[PDB]
Order: structure tokens, then C-alpha cells, then sequence
């Protein structure tokens, strides 16, 4: 039923005890690496459309972690997590709803969302 | 334990120990109060914009509690200085929008709507 939710950051934002933040300001995406990186954090990963079902949620588009695929961490795109749809031609990728990345050209600007786990 | 936020439902959002849930089916207010009702919760409750400074980030417009008889669903008054109330429209129901507005709207037209559970 009933859970806690952390261990996070208190201005961050907890959900299925990862943390999230969003960001309003439009950066590019090596912009936008170094803003969640400078907090302790990386930008979205997609892993589990189970424990994170509220991406289906997101309104518009933003900046994820993913670059040509893999993350960041550089673990690979597992397979059935994202459609990957392209929008413009580029080395980087747009996370919006529902589970979809949108590649776009790195130095664009956008939002982002960051995340941290404490696993 | 500072680092852990609810307690709330295992599906979600908690910030600053208040959880909430984004529901994107769209319905009038008082089907919006009901289905917030239904998971032991009611509408969003704006009381304090540092401790929901989150919402500032809500995308959209959405449901909130507040209704003029200008009472939120537990009886208490909208307090001071946290909305900017407009009216467009006439209208009973409030909805929310970024950044701490409150739109007067007509109950009956379908909208988004947020829902609040506090342990
Ligand atoms: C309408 N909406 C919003 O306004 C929010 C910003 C926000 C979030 C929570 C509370 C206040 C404001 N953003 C901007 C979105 O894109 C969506 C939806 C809700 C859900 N979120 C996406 C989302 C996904 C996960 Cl996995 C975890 C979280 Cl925490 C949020």
C-alpha cells in the first residue's frame, strides 16, 4: 500500500525512490549533462517503464541522457523501453511521452530532466 | 531518514512529505473530486509556495480543490499572499496553472485534475 520514498534530495522530487528534477531552462544537451552532473545527478535514464509508468505523463519534450545508442554511464539502451523516432538529424535524443526518444541535434535548445538513485 | 519522503502509495509523487498523482483523463470538477476521493485522497491543496515550490514546474491547467460557496475541499479558506486568482470566465471551480494562479472556471467543463494525499 503505503511506502517512503528516498533516500533524495529535499528539492528534489521523489517517485518510486528515484529522484527527479525538471528543468525550465532551454540548454543545449552538454549544457544540460553538466547542470544535472554539477547536482550530484546525470540526466534522465529510461530503465524500467515499470518503475517509472509517470513518464507516460511527461508533457513535451526533454533532454535525456541518451547519445549515439547508450546512456551516459555508458550502459546500453535496453531494448524494448524506447521508439526511437527521428525529428532532426543528430547524435542526441528528446525524451517524450509515452516511451518515446526523438532525436535531435545536440546543440538545440531544451529542457532536461535530471535523476539520482540511491539503488 | 531527513532523505526519505511520505509516507505515500507506492505509485506516487512525494515531495516534501505531501504526495500527489497527475491524472490525464478528463473530467468535470466534481467527477475530479470523486476519483481523488476514491484513492483516499482529494485535490491538489495549494498552502504553502515553499513547501510545493514544485509547483511551479506543473505544465498545463488542472483541478485544484478550492471552490467559492472561497473554501478549499477541507473547509479552510485560501490563504493570503500564495494564489493569483483570475476569472475569465465565470465560474465556481479552480483550476490550477504555473506559476501559483488560480483560474475560476465553470464545474462543469472537463479538465485535467491533481490529486493530494498528507499523512
Ligand atoms: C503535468 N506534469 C507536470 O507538470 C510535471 C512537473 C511536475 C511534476 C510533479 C509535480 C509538479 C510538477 N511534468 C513537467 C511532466 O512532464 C509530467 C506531468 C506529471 C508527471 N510529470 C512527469 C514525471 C515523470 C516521472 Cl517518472 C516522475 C516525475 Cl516526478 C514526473
Amino acid at each position: 500500500t503505503e511506502s517512503y520514498c528516498g533516500p533524495c534530495p529535499k528539492n528534489w522530487i521523489c517517485y518510486k525512490n528515484n529522484c527527479y528534477q525538471f528543468f525550465d531552462e532551454e540548454k543545449n544537451w552538454y549544457e544540460s549533462q553538466a547542470s544535472c552532473m554539477s547536482q550530484n545527478a546525470s540526466l534522465l535514464k529510461v530503465y524500467s517503464k515499470e518503475d517509472q509508468d509517470l513518464l507516460k505523463l511527461v508533457k513535451s519534450y526533454h533532454w535525456m541522457g541518451l547519445v549515439h545508442w547508450q546512456w551516459e554511464d555508458g550502459s546500453s539502451l535496453s531494448p524494448n523501453l524506447l521508439t526511437i523516432i527521428e525529428m532532426q538529424k543528430g547524435d542526441c535524443a528528446l525524451y517524450a511521452s509515452s516511451f518515446k526518444g526523438y532525436i535531435e541535434n545536440c546543440s538545440t535548445p531544451n529542457t532536461y530532466i535530471c535523476m539520482q538513485r540511491t539503488v
